[PDB]
DNA sequence: TGGGGAAGGGGCCC
DNA sequence: GGGGCCCCTTCCCC
């Protein structure tokens, strides 16, 4: 558990701090050496690394299907069964995502 | 109404 | 012991 000095914010792990830090000064120290593009943090330069070298490392256990990322994969797992998870309580509606849950707990406004 | 992309925090292990 | 590498979330916009 550590604070951020800028913002007195609480944030968990010990070497995160740094990463914090970094998104109140929008540097991007991380660039790709390919399409020279600048990332602020060095996981998504690795995913931005999977695109370019075009490797999927994320199969599926049902049919095998391979897919570079993991939302990716879990969009395929809902095409297999997980089609429409969401429900919202007070009008029973179905949605594909949570953010299209959190879009319809907001605007329309069922509560 | 749906999806791609990006921006954040957290857990595990070294 | 700062950090890679995975996971998760919501947000912006077409
Ligand atoms: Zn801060
Ligand atoms: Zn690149
Ligand atoms: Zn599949
Ligand atoms: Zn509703």
């Amino acid at each position: 558990f550590q604070k951020c000095p800028i913002c007195e914010k609480v944030i968990q792990g010990a070497g995160k701090l740094p990463r914090h830090i970094r998104t109140h000064t929008g540097e991007k120290p991380y660039e790709c050496n390919i399409c020279k593009v600048r990332f602020t943090r060095q996981d998504k330069l690795k995913v931005h690394m999977r695109k370019h070298t075009g490797e999927k490392p994320y199969l599926c256990q049902q049919c095998g299907a391979a897919f570079a990322h993991n939302y990716d994969l879990k969009n395929h797992m809902r095409v297999h069964t997980g089609l429409r998870p969401y429900q919202c309580d007070s009008c029973c509606k179905t949605f594909v995502r949570s953010d299209h849950l959190h879009r319809h707990l907001k605007k329309d406004g069922c509560n």
